[PDB]
């Protein structure tokens, strides 16, 4: 159970074995990972859809019918398929909700601590929706962080997965009633076990040398 | 069971033990982690700065001014500090860097297949920097994905870390001459070991209930 090995061994599955499914335990482990991911000020500006039924994966895959047909198969054949969603705008409600939760779990000693945490959360939230007018992308950024967390996490569970950015968010939004609830699709991640039609399992892993992307000071 | 415990036990350390440094192997491991993270089309539109010296860390801490004082401590007290940077504009010279390392690592069986990815990568990049004119946030989204992978990874190594968004991007960029190289800092991640002053090490992890963030279908 060494994380580097799993980091060097994991890959983007290009073909899933429709027959091999997720344990009801692994199915639970998948939702736990999504939920427990960190976020700026613990804003958790996301929403997830975890397709488990063929009727569900088809609903999702329905967004890959365009010029992303090669992606369609990964969706339908994989055990579970999660489509990460980000909030469209950071509202005062979601903010009150987060702090009310942190309080419910006992993260505040005095009511003054609770207030100081809320003012700090609103400081950052405001500099985004009021100063820089980027709360939508700031929120989308955290969702991606959640994905990086997820990809490594499932890989460490001995599961295969692949981050799909090639899909019509517009079609997916409409198909699930998103945007109405204040959300958008950003990444689709089919999870399960790979089949022999997956070429990327035999191919070596590649990244640019550290002498180009990294500076030590 | 394995990464899940890691995921639920990890926390945003608020105070570091300066004397507690990373072991020689741990230092190489965090670097590997930064390197093998996935990214859309394997574009790796990122750059990292790892400060391990006392001089390096102070230079990064320079960005912890104004209303970001509460983060200066962690940037100096932590064993190593990683500055996550994204490219400011995706140019063909880099798309050529990626494809050349993929060809060199032995992923392409036929020269037709290499030209097949170059086109795939280009088409994806083209619709971002031309049509939507948002390649700056697209590359930035990839960096956050890398951070998520990093946060869980260092935690799996038994290391402490806190993702910092509270710093001055201009000071960090200027202090390192990033704009001229084509980069901008997004997230700062000091990593080492927590001190007993870390009030967050003993506090309970708070997250929203799954009945709000997750829709199982
Ligand atoms: C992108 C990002 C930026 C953050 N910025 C800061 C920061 O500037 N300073 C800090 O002390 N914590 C920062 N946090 C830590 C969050 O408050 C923390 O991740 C969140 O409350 C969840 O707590 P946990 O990491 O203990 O699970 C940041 C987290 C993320 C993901
Ligand atoms: C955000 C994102 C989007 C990607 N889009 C796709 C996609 O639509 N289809 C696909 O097969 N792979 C996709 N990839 C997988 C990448 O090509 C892959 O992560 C990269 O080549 C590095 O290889 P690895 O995943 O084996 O480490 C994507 C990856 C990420 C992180």
């Amino acid at each position: 159970m060494d994380i580097i090995s799993v980091a060097l061994k994991r890959h983007s599955t290009k073909a899933f074995d429709a027959s091999k499914k997720l344990t009801p335990e692994q199915a639970e482990q998948i939702k736990t990972l999504l939920q427990y991911s960190p976020s700026s000020t613990n804003s958790q500006p996301w929403h997830f859809i975890v397709a488990s039924t063929e009727e569900g994966k088809a609903r999702v895959a329905k967004s890959a019918a365009g010029n992303y047909v090669f992606n369609e198969r990964k969706m339908l054949d994989a055990s579970h398929v999660v489509v990460f969603c980000a909030k469209t705008a950071m509202d005062d409600v979601w903010l009150k909700l987060v702090v009310d939760q942190e309080d419910a779990d006992g993260r505040f000693a005095t009511p003054e601590a609770k207030a100081a945490n809320d003012k700090g959360r609103k400081f950052f939230a405001d500099m985004h929706r009021k100063d820089l007018h980027d709360d939508a992308e700031w929120m989308a950024k955290q969702v991606y962080l959640n994905v990086g967390n997820f990809l490594l996490g499932v890989a460490a569970l001995g599961l295969d997965a692949v981050p799909i950015e090639g899909f019509d968010a517009a079609i997916l939004d409409a198909e699930f009633g998103l945007k109405e609830k204040g959300y958008t699709s950003l990444v689709v991640v089919p999870v399960g076990h790979h089949s022999v039609e997956d070429f990327n399992a035999t191919l070596p892993k590649s990244r640019l040398p550290q002498n180009i992307t990294l500076t030590e000071v």
